[PDB]
């Protein structure tokens, strides 16, 4: 059986995985809607009121 | 302190949790080359 510190060295990994790809998901929706908006010649930037 | 069938209950959650953010990236990333390719069309 895994060691129990085992165990914690792979919640460590695999929290590190979730924290990455949570940032690369919140980087392509961005991407998405930048895309989206380049249709109408404006930027993400631009669309806070 | 966490017991160590806890840790396996973490892992699990984890996991899971990471699996289902793969898929959300990857229908990310299909919809992005899609404008793409929809962009160079037009």
């Amino acid at each position: 059986l895994p060691t129990y510190q085992e165990l914690e060295q792979e919640i460590n990994t695999l929290k590190a995985d979730n924290d990455a790809l949570k940032i690369q998901l919140k980087y392509a929706q961005k991407k998405i809607e930048s895309l989206q908006l380049e249709k109408s010649n404006h930027v993400l930037a631009q669309m806070e009121q």
